[PDB]
This record gives C-alpha cells, sequence and structure tokens, in this order.
C-alpha cells in the first residue's frame, strides 16, 4: 500500500537551445517527479515533463496542481496499476499527463518489490537494446540536410523532421534537401507538421513529393483535419497529437485514418495504457513510436522498458530528451542514446538508483 | 491597455447541499475570480468555477494554475477579445475554462470603458428577460416528480432530470414519474445522463419511452457512444460535456449528430466563443442552453448576458448556480432566478459593482513583466 | 525458460446432460491439458475444451494436434507473455484456442515464480468476488420461465436464454414467459441466438418486443448479418462468437457495431490478449463477460483472475462450466459458483494445487529439440 | 454410398528449396491424402497440404485430425457434392482445409462411376489447355530478374513475384528489376506480400511505381487493411489468404474491394465450394487463379479441372507446386506443366490412376 | 452434340381465370417450348412462359424471337452448361429469359445422357419433397382471409398475398385480415406489392403493422427504392422482379439491401443461374424462393429440381403455376402440388416423358448451320 507521495520539480535547460516547433519553441523545461513510498520504506519514482506550455494540453503548473489533488487522495491505495488507475479517476477527470508521473512511480515500486525490470510487469521484454529516432527541430533547410547525414553517420535508423510555422514552400525546400542528403542509406523518414498545416499546405505537401519516402505526421491541426486529407494524400499518415486517449486511438485505428502513430506515455496516461495502446497496435499491424513530450531519467526509463516489449517491426523508435539534457539524476545508470540506439535496463523497476534527496526538499507531502 | 491583473479564490458552500451528480456529487465549490486593472484604474472582474474535480476535464487548482501562467504574460495586452484570444493562446494550449475567466473581465472592462451591457457589446439582447431551467439531481423517484411540479408551479419554462449511477430501470422509472406529474403544464423536459450511460442503456431508455417528450442530453461518454446511439433513437439529442470546442461543435452540428446543446461558458472558453457558439446555433436552427458549471454573480452575469442575445426559441434557458448560493458578491445588482426566470443587467460591462477587497487580498498578482506570488 | 512441455486428455460428462446448443447439443466433453515444467522444476497449468466439434471452428483432436506443434517448438523460450506469444505466432498461424492453453500455463508458472496471483499479473483484481450468469439451453418456454425463476432466486444477476434450431415464434414464446417470471427482479436478460437466425427473423424478434430489456447477443450467423441489422432493431447487439481475434474486434468496436461483447478466452487466445480485450472495452465503455467455451478448474481459475480485473459495472458476468463438470481436479481451492457468484482466488498462480499425475500419463511431451508420442 | 474412407501422409520434400515466403519459408512438406471407398468398391482419391504452418490457419496435423472427426460420421453418406457437405458441417464446424480434401474425392468418384471427367461435373471444360502461372519465392532483386525472365522464356504468360520480411526499399528494388527484365514481353505481373506490408509500406510500393503494371495480391495482413490503401493506390489490388469463405468473397466483390483473387481450392472448401466462386467472379468479371496451397498430382488434377471451366479471359493462371515436386503418384498421367501451360485430363474423374497402396498402409480408417 | 433445336408455342388457359396481379392481370398464356435433339437421337426439353407481356421484361413473342436467334447459332455446340451459356452468350445479350428455356433442355438431355436426374447434376437434392407457397391474387380483403385459412388448411407452409393497383389502406386491411384468419398456425406469410408502391406507401405499410410477421417482397418500383426504404422499415424485404441477373443479387446481398428473395428460372437465365443463385444464398444465409413466370410440367420439373437441393431452412418455397394449368405435358410424372408439397421426379433428366409431337408441328427448326420457318 501507498504510505507516503512526494512532489519535486526541476529545471531541465536545453543542451545548445532553444528546441525549436511549430507549436511553440523551447529553451528550459520545468519536470515534476513523484516519488511513491510504500508501508515498506520501499519507493518509487515517476516524472511527467510537458514540453512548454504549447505543445498540447498541459503544462508544468497544471502538472504540480493535478497532483497535489490526486497525491490527496492516494493514501492507502495498493500499489498496482489497475488499482491505482480506479482511485486516480475517482479524484480527478482526464489529465492523463499528471496521472502519468504516478502511473511509472507504481510500475518501478511494483518491480522494485517482486524484484524484476519494469519490461517483465509489461509482459516481458523483446529485445535487450531499441531503436531510437532523432527529431530535428525546425531550422533552416541547409542546416537540416546537414545534421540529418550527421545523425544517420551517428545511427539513428529514422529521423523526424520537424517542419511549419513558415511558408509551406520552405518545408517542401528543406524535406527535399534532406532527401539528398540520406537518401540510399535506408534511413526512415519523418515529417512532422505539428498541427501547423492547413489543409490546404499538407495536400500541396504530399503532391510535390511522391518519390520522397516520408510519413506525415500530424500535419494538420484536428482529428477532422486528418479526415479531410487521408483520402487525398498518398504519404503515409501517422497521429501524434491528437492522440489524447484509448478511446480515441481505436477511433483512429479502427476507421484507418492513419497508418501509425507517434504517441507519448504522458498524453495516454501512463504505461498500463501505453501498454494497451501497444496490443492495439499490434492487432492491427500499426507501426508506433515509444515517447514522451520530454524528461530525465525516469521518463527516459519508462519509455526505454515499453519500447523493449515492441515487435522491433512496429516500434519506429523510443524518442529521448536525453541529448539535451545535461545531468542525469542517476549519474551511473540513467539511460543514455548511444549510436542512435538505447541499451535495455535489466535491474528491478526501472532500473534507477536515485538519492531521496536528489531534487531537494518536497514541494508537497500527502501522508 | 491591460495594467495589472489579480487572482483570487473564494468558498461557495452548497446551500442545502449536497448537489447530486453521476460524473460526481458536490458538497462545496472554490471559485477562482481574476480582477484586471487598466492603466486607467477601471477594473472588470471574470470567474471559473468548476463543479469539484470529476465533473469535467477541470478542477480549482487547476483554474489558477493555468491563470497564473496566462496573468503573467498578458500585461501590456489590449483589452478587447480578439487580441486577448490570440495572446492567451499564445501562452498555453487549451484551458477554456481558465481562459474564460479573463475573457468574462475583459467584456467587463470594456463594456464599462464605452459605457454600455456586455449584451450590446456581443451584438445587442433582443430580451428584457431570459428564461432559464432547473436541474433536478439524481434522486429517488418520488421525490423527483414531487420536486419537478413544484419548480413547475414556479413558473421554470424547462426541467433537467439529472440520471444515472444507477440502474437504468430506476432512470426510467424517475423519467416516467415525473413526466405523469409535469405532463399537460407544457414544460420542457431534459433527460441528462451525464454521460453515465453504455449504448446499451441508452437504447433502452429511448425505447421503452416513446410517447415521453424528453430530449436526451449526452447520455453516453463519448462522441463516438453518440454517434452510436444516433441512428437508434427517436428522441432528440443533445450535446453536453462533449461540446470543449468550437470545432468539436461544427463537427456534430455540420453533421446532425445532435438537435441541441447545453452549453457551457467556461468549457468553450468565454463570451468571445459562446458568441460565434451561438451564432453557429442560429445558422443551423439548433436550440441550446446559456449556462456554466457553478459560479457567483460574475458567471451569473456572463451567462444572462450572451443568454439575452438568443432568439428565445431556440434559447433552452439559463442555468444558474445562484439558488445554491449563499452570497451575492454585488448585493444590489447581482442577479437572481425569479419565478423561473432572470432579468437582463442593463447597467455598464457586465452591470456589477463589487468592492475591489470583496475576496480578500490577491494569491497572485502581474503587473508588467513581473509577478508576485502573495 | 520451459524445460519440459506435457500434454494431456481427460473426459468431463455433462452433469445431468445434454446441454443444448443452438449450433449444436452437448453430452460429454474432452478437455485438453497442458502442463509446462520451468528447468527449476515449478510447473503451470493451462486447459482448453471446446464444446463439441460444431459450436466453433476448434476441436478436442484439434487442440491436441496443434498443441503438438506448439509444444515442439517451445522449450528453451521464456515463460512470460509476450515473449510467449511471439514464439507460438512463429510456429502456427492461428490456432487461438490451442494456443490459449499455453498462456494459461505460462500466466500459473510466472505468478507461482513471483508469488503472486495470477489477476496481479494482469493488472491487479478490482475486487474480491466476481458476478456471473446463468445460461438457460433450448428448451419448451415454460420450462425455461421456470428456471429463469429459480436461478434469479439463486443470486445471479444475469441470465442467457439460449435459442434458435426452431421456429422463430417459439424463440419469441420462450422470452416473453422468461421476462414475465422475472421481470421486476431487475436480473439482466441477454437472448443468445447462437448465430442461428436469419436476418429475416432477427428483425422481427427486436420488432415484437419493444418492452422487453433483452440484450441480442449473436443472433445471426455473420459478421455482415449484424452488420445489416444493427441500423434496424433498437435491442442493443452483442458480439460472441464472430468476435475471433482482437483484430476484429477492434473493427467492431471502432465502428459501434456492437454495445458489448460474449468474450471466450480460448477465441481471443488466452489471457495475455483477453487482458487486451479488456483495456479495449473499457476505453469504449462496452459491457462484456468473462468466458471459455467448457473446463474444469484451470479454466474456471483463468476466467475469474481475468474477471476480477474488470470494473464491476462493465462485467456481465464470468460464466463457468463447473455447475455441469462433475469433478475438480484440486478438491480444496478449485472455484465454485456460490449464490450466482464467484470467489476470486488469493494463492500464487491460478491458485491451484493439482496433483501432477491427475490426468494420467501424458500423450505426449517435448523437452528440449525433442518430442515423444506416448 | 461411401463405404470406407482411409487417410495418410506421405512426405513432399520441395525441389531445389526452401521455397521462401514472407508469412513462412518451407523445406519440406506433409501432405494428407484421403481414399473414400464406395460400397461397389470403386475409389476416390482426394488430398490437401498446408503450405508449412504458418502461411494460413492450417497445417498438416490439422488436416489430419479434422479428417479423422468427418471420416468417422461419414459412413453412409451419399457420394454427392451437397449430401457431403451438408454430412460434413453437421460433423465439424470450419476446416475448409480438411473438407477440401474429402470433397476432390468425391468428385473423382462421382466422376468414375458416370465415365465423364471431373470437368464435365463442374459444369463442362471451355478449353482444353490452361495456362499457368510461376511464383518466384523471395530472393534477392538480382535473382528474381533472372528468373523472371527465364520463366517468360519458358512460356509462362503470367509470374507472381513474393515479397516482404525485409525493408519495402528492396521489394521495390525487386519489382522495378523484374519489371526491366520482362516489359515488352506482355507477361502479366503480380507482386505477392503475402499479409507482410503495412499499409505505410504499400501506400509506397503503388505510389513509386504507377508505371509498373502489377497487381498487389494481399499485400496487407487483414481486411481491414486492404479496405484502408483501396482508396489510395491506384493498381489493382487482389485478395489471396483472407479469402477464407465464400461469405467473405462476397463481401469483398460486393463492395469493389478488390479486383480479383488469388483463390485456393482447399481454403474455399473443396470444388463445390470452388465451382460457386467460379461463378460469382464470372458474373462480376473479376479475374482470380485456381491455385491450392500445396500438393501432388491429385491437387493438380483438382486445380486443371476447374481451371479449364473458366472463361480463358478472366483465369489469371492455376498455379502447381508440380515443378517442386520430385515424383508424381501416377507416373504416366499426373499432371505436369509444359512450357508454362497445362493439358487439361479427358479421363473419367480426377484421370488419375493410383495404386491403392501407392502411399502405404492406412494411417486411419473408417467403416 | 446439338443436332437439332426444335421451337413450339402453345396455349395455356387459365384454370378459373383471371389471374390478378398489379402489374397486369392475366387471362390466358402462351408457353415456348424447346426441344434440343442430339446427334444420337436422345431429346432434352425446356420451356419458358412470362406471365403476360407487363409483368417484366419479357413477353411470349420476344422468347420466340430470341430462340429463334439463339437456335440458329447452336447446331454442333456440346450439350453442357457452360459451353451452352458461352455459345449463348456470343449470340445475343440478354434475354435470360429465352436462355432459360435451352439451358433446362440442355439439363434434361445432359441427365438422359448420363442415366442420372437433374437434382444429382445440380450437386444432388437434399430431400425427396419440397415445399411450396400459394400465391393470392389481389381480391378483396375477405375473400383474401377466407382463401388464406382455405390454403393453410390444405398444407401449404407459407402464403404469399398480392397487393397494389389500388389504395394502401386496402392493402393493409386485407393483409390484417389474412393475419387474423391464419395466426396461431405458424404459417409463414409474405406480401407482395409487386412494385406498385411508392415509397410513401411501403413506409405506412410497414409502420403501421409490427406486429403482423410478414415480409415485404419487392414492395417498389426499383432498386434505388428498396434502397430508400430499407432503413426505414423494420420489417424484412425481400427482392423479386430487380433480381436480374446474378450480378444485381451479388450487389443486393453483399450490400445486405434484403434479408431473402423470390428468384424466378427464367429471370436469372436457367439452372446454371439458380445453382449459383442457390450457392450465393446458402453463404449468405438468405432464404428464397425457387418459382418461375408460368409454365407447365417442363417449368415446373425445373422448379422442383433446383429447390430440392436448397436447405429446406432456407428454401421459401417452390411455386408452381400446376394449379392453373389444364393439361399434363407429361400425364403420367407431370409434377403436382399434393397437400401444399411437391414430390421430387427420381427418373433421368427432368423425369419427364413427351410425346415428341405434343406441341405439334415446330414453328421453327435449326440443324446445322441452316434453319427454317415452318
Ligand atoms: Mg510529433
Ligand atoms: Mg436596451
Ligand atoms: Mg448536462
Ligand atoms: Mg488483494
Ligand atoms: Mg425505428
Ligand atoms: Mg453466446
Ligand atoms: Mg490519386
Ligand atoms: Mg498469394
Ligand atoms: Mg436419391
Ligand atoms: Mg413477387
Amino acid at each position: 500500500k501507498i504510505a507516503e507521495i512526494q512532489l519535486f520539480q526541476h529545471d531541465l535547460p536545453v543542451v545548445n537551445g532553444p528546441y525549436r516547433i511549430a507549436s511553440g519553441d523551447v529553451w528550459s523545461l520545468t519536470t515534476t517527479i513523484v516519488k511513491i513510498i510504500a508501508e515498506d520504506g520501499t519507493i518509487g519514482w515517476g516524472e511527467t515533463c510537458p514540453v512548454g506550455p504549447t505543445y498540447a494540453e498541459a503544462h508544468a503548473g497544471g502538472a504540480l496542481a493535478a497532483l497535489e489533488v490526486l497525491a490527496s487522495g492516494l493514501a492507502g491505495a495498493e500499489a498496482l496499476p489497475l488499482p491505482l488507475h480506479t482511485r486516480m479517476d475517482s479524484l480527478l477527470c482526464g489529465h492523463n499527463y499528471a496521472k502519468s508521473a504516478l502511473d511509472i512511480a507504481v510500475h518501478d515500486l511494483w518491480g522494485k518489490r517482486l524484484g524484476v525490470p519494469v519490461h517483465e510487469l509489461l509482459g516481458g521484454a523483446l529485445t535487450d537494446s531499441v531503436s531510437s529516432y532523432y527529431s530535428l527541430g525546425v531550422m533552416e533547410p541547409d542546416e537540416a540536410a546537414r545534421q540529418a547525414l550527421e545523425k544517420q553517420r551517428e545511427g539513428y535508423s529514422r529521423l523526424q523532421v520537424k517542419l511549419g510555422a513558415r511558408p509551406i514552400e520552405i518545408d517542401i525546400e528543406a524535406i527535399r534537401k534532406v532527401w539528398e542528403a540520406v537518401r540510399g542509406t535506408g534511413i526512415a523518414l519523418a515529417a512532422d507538421g505539428n498541427r501547423g498545416w492547413t489543409t490546404r499546405d499538407a495536400l500541396r505537401f504530399s503532391r510535390e513529393c511522391p518519390d520522397i519516402p516520408f510519413v506525415m505526421e500530424q500535419p494538420c491541426n484536428s482529428f477532422e483535419d486528418l479526415e479531410a486529407i487521408r483520402p487525398l494524400c498518398h504519404h503515409a499518415l501517422y497521429m501524434d497529437e491528437d492522440g489524447t486517449s484509448l478511446n480515441t486511438v481505436i477511433t483512429a485505428a479502427a476507421t484507418s485514418l492513419v497508418d501509425g502513430f507517434g504517441m507519448k506515455v504522458s498524453r495516454i496516461g501512463g504505461l498500463q495504457h501505453m501498454r494497451a495502446f501497444r496490443d492495439f497496435c499490434a492487432a492491427r499491424n500499426l507501426p508506433h513510436t515509444c515517447d514522451d513530450a520530454w524528461g530525465g531519467d525516469i521518463v527516459s526509463a519508462a519509455c526505454t522498458h515499453i519500447a523493449s516489449t515492441v515487435l522491433p517491426r512496429l516500434m519506429e523508435g523510443a524518442w529521448l530528451a536525453q541529448p539535451y539534457v545535461a545531468e542525469h539524476y542517476d549519474a551511473e545508470n540513467g539511460v543514455r542514446i548511444e549510436g542512435g540506439r538505447i541499451r535495455v535496463p535489466q535491474g528491478p523497476g526501472l532500473g534507477l538508483t536515485i538519492d531521496p534527496e536528489r531534487f531537494g526538499p518536497p514541494l508537497f507531502s500527502a501522508e
């Protein structure tokens, strides 16, 4: 049973920032960290870190406020996923990104109690290393082409080119220059509009580039706009920002609106829901990423554990903010991308050993 | 231009509570108040008050947290609706219920500057008084039928019966008993499932009651569930909780998914978006309410002003929390439901005079590029 | 790691048989049992038992033949769900009902290794006891109404009336008589057509009985037939036999073809897929059962463990063959329906202790890269 | 009336194997042979041979087990197609591939009794020779191009290129190299994904190759995925693996989901159902093949007889495993591909004379 | 090989006529008979007989004209179904009702050559006797109810009530009176609108009679009209006149437009196409009849042979003109309805022996590449 919950926040400056996105650039991020303490004194860590306040319907102050409400009613709840989510949903409607942090912490605590990695609790890892993909922030076409080649040479299996908040002509220039730089290396390519394109411009982006094998990731602002362009674009379409619940995913998958997903653990509400999402995609043969918005070692561990349980043929990559984060929470064991790939942790829980005072005194504590 | 913004919270205990909802009951509510101060010293007031944390994706602590972000980036902005919303959207994605409070305050400030009521700024009132509807919490069928007749007798033109969080047969019993009590009085009837029914049970509710003239208000948990039952229910269907943006409303109206709406000002993001919603419903001949989740005189004034601008034949009623709120913010001018109807305010702005210290010291304030946690 | 796999078959005569189904009656059943032995000597048990050879695309000889293929390729594999299913799918396409038995055994082994009940591995039980439903075989209308009241009186929360293989007017007579016997008791009612009705007759069944609150469970023979009647029937529609994979379930739920499911663990391919199914139904607010075709304590334990993890408002009941099965495999711990409900096991794994020789010598065994026909 | 049923199995090593398919490669196949004996002592032969256990929901041990159940309840049934299927369906739900073998045997027995070829019983042959198509197993792009030209020169009217279980880039390379080798010869081309492609990759396959006139055969894993790509691919789409019943075919044909079919006799449940399938396709002007999964002379004869009754303009070819099978069951008369074409048998029944002991003693016999 | 083809016409006055149809009444009918003679002297007989010139796109003079074209191009062709239809389609587009007669004759010849009944060539009879249905012409409601009971008492398993060419209220009166007379007897009921109803009136017919278990057979004039009413009628809908080819049937079955068919052998183009139709309906679990427009023993034998091959639960009945036909072509073996059922013939071919001069001298004959108008 959960005995105590502590909340903290921590600044994560963007190494070589800003990191530039159609829906809003970021210079520094404020992560929200949860520590759950069981009646036996063992602890589990969780984390949620929105990519600033305009990427999605989520912000650092919102995480903390929601987590205060959740934490205030969670003492005595069983530290297992279904009992946890049952209690959380009785306390607060929605706020998946906040609930995610407590879900992560429960999986950490559960794995530590049973002496198994989180990937075991999620059904069993299929691999001991996972692929990643690199995200090029919005930048000059020439710089994107340069960095694309560089990251291919580092060993990334896939590259995501962020686009938008500028004329579509320049986005098309950027994707052509990137493709010219990396064609024949076999690296996979995603064009991410981050909700930034009118249907007018998304139609043009696809029409002009039949022989560039990108997938279009969330080109347009709404689910309905994805529906508008779907029958008129011969390139694959992925959902990202619109995938705000398992219910909405089921609507998209069942109607074959999309060919795949960028999926964030916090958006969907934690590992409990991410594992259902994984199983949905496996049933439907839909590729997907295993990401979160941002974060340090705790988020990185959560993504890596779930990524390890995905059929490699469907796993498009686990993106991590790690390259943009200066300091590990666990200096020796924190997950890191090496050669464009990530080693799966094999110790109990998330595989982290973080000093209970790593983040200073709690901002809030319940029980 | 906005010179300063102050945020407050205030407790509103429910008069004769609790107020019982299928998605979660409420005993007492924390409202979040905004005061905007113009460079010239004039003030405008706004308010947002979720009905606890489980009724919608909204809570009092979330209102405050979002308003801190918004307030921190608003000094210097023009107190006009479109400039305001452009700025707010650049500072924070979504959180309509928080943005609503600043929108209301801006409309108050703007009306006071020009010397006209908010209803004028919204295009002009079509009436000096508006209809309301009474919402029966979930309660025993027999208690429901009694209270239904009582409220019809008070003069309410419409009754909403809250249902759910119990077997469907009890909901059907309750709607039948209510109908038996009020049939022949001409009172309009809504059956509010509060997102609480499976499609199984929504189908049964309609199927068993062809001769009871309810509309089914948000019977099921999702937009997709509304789509499922729509072709299979011969009773009118209204959207409420799922109407989370103008975009989503346009998707529903354009596809004729629904025959009307329960609409809350906070959910849609303030009066600027409510006025667009009104115009969309007028174009589509779709009836709607003009409500909010909860609140005192500031929210009630906002709802009444927009309600006054709706063609009465399409205005299903402005529901107010006022009967459940113990104290007015403005004892002279605060809106009250009288005989099931509401008199439209005629002063400048929202038509309220509220002491600048009515809610105590601020919790938070922003002036220029600085902010202060008090 | 899996060291050895043994296969057995065992006869289960129907207590007071036959058990009468529209797609084919059953007098006695041959169950197929799997025992997995870990390198450390711990054992896990699984089971699959078709209701004869005509109820589904499944039969006892087919279970054994498929398990021989699967078992022959499984030594050395990790006894974890995802590794197991990846391996099984590489050895044999489809045959979910066979794969289910190995899935169950793996969950038993895994729970025993970690010292926790299967319901914990499935995310955590939400309850210490689960509801059940009673299934009335096809029988005279008058016998049906009598037995319906009898089973309501025992405490069952739900009754399934099997129908078909006779004129539709007799099915309608039977559902009306049953309803007249139990109406007012609050017991839920399902009308199971067992794939046996033409669309002609399904339309009539619903059309004639608007005030009888049944759900129609798999009235017709195909997915396409469900699609045909869906827009024309105002009663809820549930899928059963057509739910042959998670993919197909997603097609049905996503298009709102159905309002719920009868689901069998063997049909969907084991607990790993049942847990996904549960999560899909939770996301879509779709009620479902947690059943299997037939079986003894191993199947019954599997169903009860998954059932314990479902929100009670969406769990239509865990049907067990247990009342029709003469003998327990584990006399101490084998699950029994008591007062129409089932106590959730709390021991490690499935919560069973079954003698390694309970089913006699193996018919087949695999260890490493060798197999043996006994 | 049927007096006795005997079951046998027989090994068929793949000549120059393995034979390589996206859904699973095969090195040797185990066929299941049925002999029905009438009350007058005359016999009919049937056969079913899954292409290993992961191609479809079918396997050699499953055939035998199902056939045991069927055989155990078939004594006394009339040896005519509708009475047979009526009895079989009363004994066992589904298992079309098993039922197929008994159906074939009944057509053989029926033709022998009446002294007419099976093609007469199926409505009358329209031709005395039929076209075939050759199936290139998954192989290197260069090797495929080489073998494609070779098989065109042998006289095949159509070539099927098996693809998948590798990056789509290589599949596209393979089809372009094949097309470069055979363009202008007029040979028809099919690209068979064998369920191996995500919708992402099937969209790309078509988009990149508008001027290569392939049909895409079962590119994706499910019926729903075929539905997803149909409005977004300007190449013709054929169903193969998803055509598991006449009911499902009717859904696909009636909704114009597909432009044609790869159809296997065993999948659809025998010649009785294949002849209905033929008539459906004729009504809808949909081309189709006349195939089975694998097998020796008995299967080959069944395919050839039904193929002979198809309007040549709609008959895409009868594929036979015969080139991969070392030994005929009937050395003198077993059907064989010659010059890419197959001579239609003209004797009674299937046109086979097989020693009653050709396969050794029965594994099982009923009555 | 076909050596010679002879064509005849013969008058069939309606016994106790006229026979009244919404699309046009009939007093007497001209049948068109084909005799095919094989190179070896064996003969096969076929027949086609429209119900006058306004019931369908077909008439006796058109049958003869089309048969002259077909016959002129058929000498030397193999008397097997697929070779025949390939040849016929190369000579003349459409005219199924004419082609049917040659198809029937070929099946007769083929059966006689092999020494087996036509039902064997069609895959094997599943029964030694088949059900029939009686068709009540349009008549006063009271006369309809009387005759309905009379025919139920004779043993008919199903009754078709012809309707239309009068106000819909009279049709509704008639179906209600009929139902009141036969309800409780278990007799199946079809309401045949004969293409005669506007969608307005079809909607009313169904709407007013939810508790009368008719199927609506071809209520409206077009395929599009069936599509219009389908989503708005809770009674089963059957296609008849619109089922003009296998292609069109596949369009209807595949889209679940209908729940069954009235099917005529001549309309679909003969037994080869009827057998395909049967197999399509079996795959889709769609009930159907096995009828033809009119005719004597040759048509009746054809219908009975195909009917014998249909699963009895899907065979709604083989309607025959036989009760309205004064004279048999074969007095010994001609099929007769007895107790509402028909005994399946068991001789070779159609099971008929008809004198080669039964219909007088030929009107037309073809041998080799020559033809003769007599
Ligand atoms: Mg993205
Ligand atoms: Mg005025
Ligand atoms: Mg509401
Ligand atoms: Mg417990
Ligand atoms: Mg209706
Ligand atoms: Mg069932
Ligand atoms: Mg195009
Ligand atoms: Mg293929
Ligand atoms: Mg016979
Ligand atoms: Mg008719």
